[PDB]
């Protein structure tokens, strides 16, 4: 089983190649994860300059295989169950009255390391809007994602939004389509329905003096 990779605390790596609008960059994330608790601490760098867009609208794009499924849900771990061959995660996320992400990633182990490896495609964004004119606070505000199995690919999607709070008043919403589906042959657990419940937390290194999050989370999956 793949369930079994995740026994201990396991070293993540993100990697993210992205586009909006032109302005490109690149962002990488190290850090580690706990599927036991559903615990990933994890801190980002974008290392090409000035990350372009605001660090909390690339918090989805930047491993839900950490979730931690119960005792009596593990069995609908699909994300587990696709290691370390790995599954494609793709999302469409649209900022409303503004333009959209495309992001295409694979979720992989390469030796003992657990590997998401992503490239993000902007189009359609608004120059003095809330993401390139960097107008959202620097916090989270989470959401449940409800997951549903999808036999026709074997794999699983989900749509769900996410609100940004805007600097001076607004709610900045992104709106998520997802889908996920094995990079491997073998045989993948599909869930019944359920649904995944984050915590997330941005903060900052105080020593670090490039552009950078630091993001610890917890992460559930829960039935009905």
């Amino acid at each position: 089983k793949g369930e079994e990779l995740f026994t201990g605390v396991v070293p993540i790596l993100v990697e993210l190649d992205g586009d909006v609008n032109g302005h490109k960059f690149s962002v990488s994330g190290e850090g580690e994860g706990d599927a036991t608790y559903g615990k990933l601490t994890l801190k980002f760098i974008c290392t090409t300059g000035k990350l372009p867009v605001p660090w909390p609208t690339l918090v989805t794009t930047l491993v839900q295989c950490f979730s931690r499924y119960p005792d009596h849900m593990k069995r609908h771990d699909f994300f587990k169950s696709a290691m370390p061959e790995g599954y494609v995660q793709e999302r469409t996320i649209f900022f409303k009255d503004d333009g959209n992400y495309k992001t295409r990633a694979e979720v992989k182990f390469e030796g003992d390391t657990l590997v998401n490896r992503i490239e993000l495609k902007g189009i359609d964004f608004k120059e003095d809007g809330n993401i390139l004119g960097h107008k959202l606070e620097y916090n989270y505000n989470d959401h449940q994602v409800y997951i549903m199995a999808d036999k026709q690919k074997n794999g699983i999607k989900a749509n769900f939004k996410i609100r940004h709070n805007i600097e001076d008043g607004g709610v900045q919403l992104a709106d998520h389509y997802q889908q996920n589906t094995p990079i491997g042959d073998g045989p993948v657990l599909l869930p019944d329905n359920h649904y995944l419940f984050t915590t997330s937390t941005l903060s900052k290194d105080p020593n670090e003096k490039r552009d950078h999050m630091v993001l610890l989370e917890f992460v559930t999956a829960a039935g009905i």
